[PDB]
């Protein structure tokens, strides 16, 4: 049944709750972003109001065929009224179109639901600075001190320098980047920009990117693989067998692959700096696992929460085991005693 951490008290609303059938008493279903564990359940047969960003609404219409009459896109950073309740959508710094949702309950309680997010100090200067938040529904994906990772900027500098050096040493090398969802577009787009190429991809993936309002996108992507030396493939195909097979398909245009897998975290982060990352190599194929995250590190999460000073935290991730729940609650208490709220 629908878990409590998906329901907004004092309203008829749910967040990211499309796989439970008709949730009894729900008048408005919000969707924070277009990732499958969150939209699971939506289709052209859904007939209740969906509230979301413009970009998420484009993806609902074009990829899932949800009918337009049930899609209610909202502008960001703007006070809107939904079924009698004031709400605001804020940028979550996750994937394109991903939002956090502020709810102003009729009784005076203010609730922030982060959806999935990568906390950032810029958020301390949004509409969040303007009133107190009582209850925080928090993306706790990486809520343990072992999870450190570099800035997105550091990771993209590493990827651009590596790709440019490889292709300038060997003009017959192909660059391949893995994907299985929206998000992390800066990885492949930055590499294509330094090489003077478009990114080549499947018709399905091209359609997805064309829903994202990214400026000048017609100038950066293409379905013509032959004209491109940066190819996007499914993440599953980013292994030696999959890559050797792809190289066969290019008809001797290329003699080497350099491949990137933008993972979240991997335990090479508890030891290794970004400067010190090395690939797995077999023959003329090299694979680089790079720690490009669209979720908060532990320290980013901790800073955001100690700034916001909520009265109550409701985790939304890692909630399925008692040891994970109890560990997170211990961190929340440490943070509150350190900061004095
Ligand atoms: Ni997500």
């Amino acid at each position: 049944t629908c878990p409590f951490y998906k329901k907004i008290p004092g309203t008829g609303f749910t967040v990211d709750a499309f796989q439970y059938g008709v949730v009894e008493g729900c008048t408005a279903y919000f969707l924070t972003h277009f990732h499958s564990d969150h939209y699971a359940g939506l289709s052209k047969h859904f007939t209740f109001p969906v509230y979301c960003s413009e970009i998420t609404g484009n993806l609902l219409k074009n990829k899932l065929h949800v009918q337009e009459q049930y899609i209610h896109p909202l502008p960001l950073d703007t006070e809107c009224i939904v079924n009698g309740v004031k709400v605001v959508l804020l940028d979550a710094n996750h994937c394109p179109g991903a939002v956090m949702i502020l709810f102003y309950l009729p009784n005076g309680t203010v609730i922030l639901h982060t959806g999935d997010f990568r906390a950032d100090p810029s958020m301390e200067r949004s509409l969040l600075a303007d009133q107190k938040v009582h209850m925080l529904y928090l993306d706790t994906t990486y809520c343990s001190p072992e999870y450190t990772f570099p800035s997105q900027q550091e990771v993209i500098r590493f990827a651009i320098n590596t790709a440019f050096e490889a292709v300038t040493l060997n003009p017959h090398a192909l660059v391949v980047c893995g994907t299985y969802s929206i998000g992390k577009e800066k990885v492949f787009l930055a590499i294509a920009d330094v090489l003077g190429s478009k990114v080549g991809m499947s018709q399905e993936k091209y359609k997805t990117l064309q829903c994202l309002n990214i400026p000048e996108i017609n100038s950066l992507i293409t379905t013509d693989m032959c004209s491109s030396l940066v190819h996007l493939l499914p993440m599953m195909q980013i292994n030696f067998k999959g890559l050797q097979s792809h190289l066969k398909k290019c008809g001797g245009k290329y003699n080497q692959i350099l491949a990137f897998r933008p993972t979240g975290w991997t335990h090479s982060n508890k030891f290794t700096r970004i400067a010190d990352v090395i690939p797995q190599t077999k023959g003329n194929i090299s694979i680089y696992g790079i720690p490009y995250s669209e979720h908060s590190s532990y320290l980013e999460m901790k800073r955001f929460v100690q700034w916001l000073k909520p009265q109550k935290i409701i985790p939304t991730v890692n909630v399925g085991t008692w040891k994970s729940r109890s560990t997170m609650e211990k961190y929340f208490r440490e943070w509150k005693l350190e900061a004095g709220y």
